[PDB]
């Protein structure tokens, strides 16, 4: 097997269609299944993966009240092929209440990061093996994508934060070669908060689609140049903005560059992709809420700064229902690279307090250059079904 | 690995033998076990895989009375090897409430319909990935087959119905290449109402035995040109019809070019497959209801009109159990390509009300050209154990 | 892959060490476990797999109570890798109510009797396909070993009897190469009554020993030739008998060639093997109970008549313990072919009437050249703990 | 495939990072899990597997209160995938209530012991099949090592003790070929009472740290020579010593030779390895009972006697909570052989009465060269919340 080098040019796509659907939280109520958040899926050349991180508990359990604590010791990570739930059966990959993965080509990239809040411990694990860790640098919740990370001959990159959630902090990216930390570059450019970052290949380099929690409506977007390491970073210039909270659609505005200062602070993972000027992205359809989740391709979303034309349109999630986080993910087709993305849709607690515990489960659409009609794929669950 | 071409004669057969059954309803009474509806069987060269539609949830579990709506986005496409019965590891494929699946010889295709519908979307997903879509063209439940689609030398072939249950409606014939849609074809001949089709390889091209909604108790057939996709199609010739509702042996007719006008309204899924001159076929014992299962050869079944001796009549399922849909695979021997079925069983409503949920097991068969006796092989659950 | 020839000398043990124990009713409550009976153990070239017939259900379920049925269409093939208990995610491999199964080095070949008493139905599966089948000859319970099959050069040979179980009956050897049966033996020699032959490869031929459920408490031999398929049979020489019901050791007698008409009506599974003029044997402690189990060798016990000198006997299950069926597997090592055994361990009815259930657990046992010790491994469930 | 030579240098690591967590006792109370104890970890080239006694039983099941009684019949060797809990389709891969398991690079080798106390057997099994057996040699709880046992160049070695807990006993070391004895060495050397040795790969030869349940709270070490088959032992020079119980810091000695005589009956399985001059090691945190865990190392601590000047300390597991049994395992890098450790977290009896079973979950650290913070990864679970 040869290291993935992602060297074939973007599908052309008119919207994406559907792929995968768990089922997890309706399962729930009738089976034994993890408790989980912070989804993703990630590929390897043959087949596409579900991950989550678990909170050491099934959700018919007593133990499932544990959601209330963040970053317990408990949370690992889980991987399961796509499609099939989290059930008993399921591979706790390391320990983690913050994670990333990718494959390379040849194995398979952990990015585990768990332990105290103000000391936490990144591992790295590489084809069934730890071969790196990393301590936190601001003693301040090391944290990293909750997405796929992303290699390119052999050298995967993600995304690392450490510091405030509410002002500035200290963003790193780390440049990994079969699980060994070879080089790490600082943040630089005008991205001015970064979390989450959604990346994807862009041949010859990578192209990252963040969360800025802290001035910034608009999404920060963050280029990694894997030849030398450099960095570069601004904010999607599309006018419709990706983040929660945000203003209206009629009064919210991005320059390209700054923070827009509209609702900035708090946010959702998110992601976008450019396609020449315009921009394909999705986004919650509550402005304010985690409710709903809506796709569109933004004319000249890219390139014009505060540009609000948008078209191809499609609900995934109505506005009646809970979403949550979102992010990409990139598949090899056999002349292009095809974009995906996933949406975390999350039952419970905060917004749904007749039980005690938060989950989710998980709906995943893929890029299609075909056609296609409407619908809306949200959890499904009942919540007067579940124990509580 | 090469493409399958089917391109050996098919099997003579004495009739059929015991292959599978899964015993889904009575474990669901011990242990999480999916509802489904929909199910088939299609083989890789290697072995064989059952498939069934989930309803999002398990029996024992509160949303089991979910099966009261149809087309439920949470509906998906399970795949099991034959004789795992759908337990909560069971792989989600992809998101369905229609669906059709084949192997080429190298990979699985999958065609996944789901959404609104007014406006539904089928997915093609080949060798792990999303490859093509294509929206409703007639804006009235976009459908396929529910049973294997068929590949030779590397193009698959599906039959898709967009439009009236109860009327004429626009059924095409696609033919997809490695998930790729290059061609697709209108229906042509004199069949008047096509869904669900039972299609087989018959080298050099592939035959469907379908379910006429609309006029027909006897079954419509469609032939495909894989050389030139040119599309053929007509009625099968036996005076002793293969759909549910029909009129009883004494007073049932077929003249191979149109539906009969015998109860012709309504149906189900069935097959039937030609040898030489004769028909092999099944059909619910009963001519009014979903019950019984019987298979039988028909002498001149295929080319005389009306005829209505048979031999070698097999029950599948006595008259005092539950059946449902039933539809054909074919499996490649040394020297012949054998055919086999499946028949779904369906347990709860609308026959059965105690429970508020329908689900179904299946019991399969394959062709043999050995010897064999009698029995019963239904569903075998008791309803006054299950949970409501 | 090669096919086996199993060419290779007899090792030469001196009493039998640990091997597996699935502890299935134990677990059983206390998880979804499947309702079982007649187990058995086979090989491939690489693992071990554990077989049993299911009774289509769980243990903790209402539908356990259907094992006061004989042979009921439900019941089906299971396999899994030995120890590994047969919980809901188990594959069901046919539909049988009496079955065999063997690897011949390429594949497997599963031989499965399912269907009406007076007219069953034995299907024959190799490589995940069918290629056979064969109706009943007698019309009176269609029948095979409960155990390995054995396959030489492509060869598999495998017992089947049709007929009264209390008297004269009707059984034949099947010569099957690669699913197709390519030749019948009718039984040949002086045993006069064969049900549920364990045989082993002995080569260049097979060698079984079976139970006479008619006139014999001695155990018959059934020596098939896989050259010219001639089959001759007689009674095992030993003085100490096999079967259960038998007489006392001090009165039971063996003359080699008839049966000795000692409590011999019914019976139960077993097995022995020669090693020049001794014999390895087991057998039920209890002289009339399914209790206990109990190995030896016995000087003399393959060539003189009525042998009754015993040395390196091991208890494998106490007498306070239930047993049931037993059987020969032989796995081939580095230099020699092992013989090993599987013991069921009967719990429910018709001894425990506080459940209505029947089932099993099993445990096994391989021969060793080595050392060991005593100990008692019992199904090791309390009958008071279980669902009804 | 090749035989294992473990012929790099050892890595040099600057403490460890977090690996694998499996939060069994969380997951017990809701859902099927085993009960088990004395559990470990080993890694075939690609893979790591976690292992563990299983007590015949789930936790969720009136037959955990089985736990009281020691060593019964139906104790079996688990193995999953590592972070796989040991759910219902856990493979039991022998008959054990004492193991030790390893993959020479070719396959894998289980030794198992079961049966009475004073007469057990312990057999080898290699590449899924028995190949050797041994009995007892001292009629006195035959016993072996509870975590990994080493292979070199198709040799692998195992430590077994036979005889008294409190007292003179009989340590053997055997060589292993294939699943076959070669050779049996006596213990010689200082040590002077030996059990449950954590051994690791030194080429050319095999180091044990290990358990003096008699008159040490000093660890003693067993020196392998592979190519002679040659013994040595003595007791690790630190003055911190590793046993539990023992004295404080400020009064515990050890002069490498001899044991201390200081709390020195009793005791717990656990680890320790050099590194130059200096070694690492871990320990409960507590003197007197098994209760948190903490690593750290020891500045001349392998060459130095009575050293005790440390560096480096990790907490594991806090001192409010439960630990158990601890073991090395050794994983092969690109250029050198890192060192890993499991921790056993036992819950239930003796310490925690409310319930009257005893289980245990575990957490996995392997040795890292990069940097790492703090934490606590304890059970985990809410005794209150369990089953009783
Ligand atoms: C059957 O399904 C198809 C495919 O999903 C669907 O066609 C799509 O309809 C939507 C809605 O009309 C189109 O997206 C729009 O494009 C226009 C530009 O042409 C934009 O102005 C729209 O955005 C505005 O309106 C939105 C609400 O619709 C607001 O949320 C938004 O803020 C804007 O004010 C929107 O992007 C989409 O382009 C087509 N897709 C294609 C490929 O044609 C069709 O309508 C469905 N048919 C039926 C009868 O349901
Ligand atoms: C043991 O099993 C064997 C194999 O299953 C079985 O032999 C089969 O019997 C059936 C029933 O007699 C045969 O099928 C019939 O063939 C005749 C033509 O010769 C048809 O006329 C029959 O159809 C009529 O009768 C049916 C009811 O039997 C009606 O349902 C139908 O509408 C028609 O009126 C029917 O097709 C079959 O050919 C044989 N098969 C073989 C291979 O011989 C045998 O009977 C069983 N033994 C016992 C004791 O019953
Ligand atoms: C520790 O374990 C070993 C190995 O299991 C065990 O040694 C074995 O003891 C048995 C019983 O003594 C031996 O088997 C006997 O062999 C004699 C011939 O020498 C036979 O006469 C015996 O049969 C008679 O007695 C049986 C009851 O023991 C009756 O059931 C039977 O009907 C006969 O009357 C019996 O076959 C066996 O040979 C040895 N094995 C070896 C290899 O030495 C040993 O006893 C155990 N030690 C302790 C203290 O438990
Ligand atoms: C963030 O995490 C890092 C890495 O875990 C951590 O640094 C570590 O701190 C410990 C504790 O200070 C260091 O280990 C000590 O080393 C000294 C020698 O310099 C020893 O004397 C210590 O042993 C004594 O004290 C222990 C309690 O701390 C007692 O249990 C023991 O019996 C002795 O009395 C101890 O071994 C360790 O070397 C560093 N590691 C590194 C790589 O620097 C750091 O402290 C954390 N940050 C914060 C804010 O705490
Ligand atoms: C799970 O945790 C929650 C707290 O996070 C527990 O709920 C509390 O219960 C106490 C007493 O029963 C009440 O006084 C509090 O008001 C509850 N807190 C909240 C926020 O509801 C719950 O009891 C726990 N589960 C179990 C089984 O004990
Ligand atoms: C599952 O759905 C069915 C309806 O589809 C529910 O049954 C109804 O229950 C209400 C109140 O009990 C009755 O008034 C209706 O007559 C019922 N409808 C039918 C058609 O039976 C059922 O309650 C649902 N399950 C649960 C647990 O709520
Ligand atoms: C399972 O089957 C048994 C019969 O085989 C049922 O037990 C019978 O129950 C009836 C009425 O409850 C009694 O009159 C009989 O005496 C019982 N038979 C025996 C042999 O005990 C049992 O009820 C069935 N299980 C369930 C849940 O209905
Ligand atoms: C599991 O075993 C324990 C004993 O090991 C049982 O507990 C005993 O129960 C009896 C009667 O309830 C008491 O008299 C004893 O004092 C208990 N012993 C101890 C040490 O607690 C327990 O009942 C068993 N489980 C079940 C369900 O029977
Ligand atoms: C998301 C979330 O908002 O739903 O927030 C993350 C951070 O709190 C946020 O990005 C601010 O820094 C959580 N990550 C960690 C490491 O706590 C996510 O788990 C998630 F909670
Ligand atoms: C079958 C059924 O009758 O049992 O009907 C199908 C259609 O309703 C019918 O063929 C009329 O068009 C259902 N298909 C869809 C897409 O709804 C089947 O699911 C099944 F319900
Ligand atoms: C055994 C048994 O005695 O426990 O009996 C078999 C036969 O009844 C017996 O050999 C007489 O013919 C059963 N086999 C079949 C096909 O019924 C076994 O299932 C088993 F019941
Ligand atoms: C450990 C334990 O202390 O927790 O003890 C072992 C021995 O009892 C001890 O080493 C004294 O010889 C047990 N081993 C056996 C074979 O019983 C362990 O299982 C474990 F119990
Ligand atoms: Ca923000
Ligand atoms: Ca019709
Ligand atoms: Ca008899
Ligand atoms: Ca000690």
């Amino acid at each position: 097997v040869e290291y993935r080098n992602w060297s074939k040019p973007q599908c052309q796509i008119t919207g994406f269609a559907p792929f995968s659907k768990d089922n997890s939280i309706r399962l729930s109520a009738g089976g034994d299944i993890w408790v989980t958040r912070e989804p993703y899926v990630s590929c390897d050349p043959g087949k596409c993966y579900q991950f989550a991180l678990g909170q050491g508990t099934t959700l018919d359990n007593k133990h499932s009240n544990d959601t209330v604590h963040d970053r317990i010791p408990h949370r690992t990570l889980l991987m399961n092929e796509l499609g099939v739930p989290f059930h008993l059966g399921t591979r706790q990959v390391c320990i983690a209440w913050s994670s990333s993965s990718c494959h390379d080509g040849k194995a398979w990239l952990h990015v585990c990061i768990t332990g105290d809040d103000k000391n936490a411990t990144a591992s790295f694990i590489y084809d069934g093996r730890l071969v790196d860790s990393i301590g936190s640098w601001s003693q301040n919740i090391l944290r990293t994508q909750e997405s796929e990370c992303v290699c390119i001959n052999g050298t995967c990159t993600v995304v690392m934060t450490d510091g405030s959630a509410s002002g500035r902090a200290d963003t790193r990216i780390l440049f990994i070669e079969e699980g060994k930390i070879v080089h790490i570059s600082p943040l630089s450019g005008s991205a001015q908060h970064i979390e989450e970052c959604s990346c994807y290949p862009r041949y010859p380099g990578v192209r990252c689609i963040c969360r800025d929690n802290w001035k910034g409506s608009n999404r920060p977007v963050v280029d990694i140049n894997m030849e030398d390491y450099s960095i570069d970073s601004s904010y999607v210039c599309s006018g419709l903005v990706g983040d929660t909270p945000r203003n209206d659609d009629s009064s919210s505005n991005s320059n390209c560059r700054n923070p827009n200062n509209e609702r900035g602070t708090q946010g959702v993972k998110g992601w976008a992709f450019d396609n020449g000027n315009d921009l394909w992205m999705g986004r919650t359809i509550s402005k304010e809420s985690r409710s709903g989740y809506e796709t569109f391709k933004v004319i000249g979303g890219w390139s014009t700064p505060n540009s609000k034309s948008q078209v191809n349109r499609q609900v995934i999630v109505d506005n009646n229902n809970w979403s949550g986080y979102s992010g990409i993910f990139s598949v090899e087709g056999k002349s292009c690279i095809n974009r995906c993305f996933y949406v975390e849709l999350i039952r419970g607690r905060p917004q749904e307090t007749r039980v005690w515990w938060t989950s989710n489960s998980i709906v995943v659409f893929c890029g299609t250059s075909g056609t296609y009609g409407t619908g809306s794929w949200p959890d499904g669950a009942n919540i007067n079904f579940m124990p509580i």
